């Protein structure tokens, strides 16, 4: 019935937003925020962080790799 | 210094989770929840929804198109 035509997002450090445009012309803008962060070390100890907890520097630099901006367009003919 | 090797996510209607694995073996699991939803109709009237607010059926069916599960692997040699 209804499907996606164009998408795009911009994710910051502690939140993100997704923009979507459908075939019928409607648009959906979804704002999302981080509720919890889980980090398992390479040797196997797990550590969960909360919505308000402070993040260490070596965790922040790894979270920076997730921050990105995407754009995709349906390009017929 | 540190970059991403494998990613994956599973998005529900009002939230989502992203799984990421780095080259050094570390893993990041990010839980996110929707804070606000903006819907502009094809003719142009906007409507904003809240973090907890209920959604009409024609909004839920369009949000269902966003729900997806992705998985990506780095495949050297």
């Amino acid at each position: 019935s209804v499907f996606v035509k164009n998408v795009g997002w911009a994710t910051q450090l502690t939140s993100g937003a997704v923009w979507v445009q459908f075939n019928d012309g409607s648009q959906l803008v979804v704002q999302a925020g981080v509720s919890s962060i889980s980090y398992t070390s390479p040797n196997g100890q797990t550590t969960r962080y909360g919505e308000n907890e402070k993040l260490p520097d070596y965790i922040k630099q790894k979270l920076q790799c997730l921050s990105s901006i995407l754009l995709m367009f349906s390009n017929p003919t």
